C-alpha cells in the first residue's frame, strides 16, 4: 500500500493526510497516522 508519513498535519490543513491516512490534531498541529 501507498504510504503517507506526513511529517506534519494541522486542524487548518488536513489535506496533509487525504484519502489514504488521517491525521490528529493536538492541539493545532498533529501526527499523521496511516491506519492501513
Amino acid at each position: 500500500l501507498p504510504r503517507c508519513d506526513s511529517p506534519f498535519c494541522s486542524l487548518f490543513r488536513i489535506g496533509l493526510c487525504g484519502d489514504k491516512c488521517t491525521c490528529v490534531p493536538l492541539p493545532i498541529f498533529g501526527l499523521c497516522v496511516p491506519d492501513v
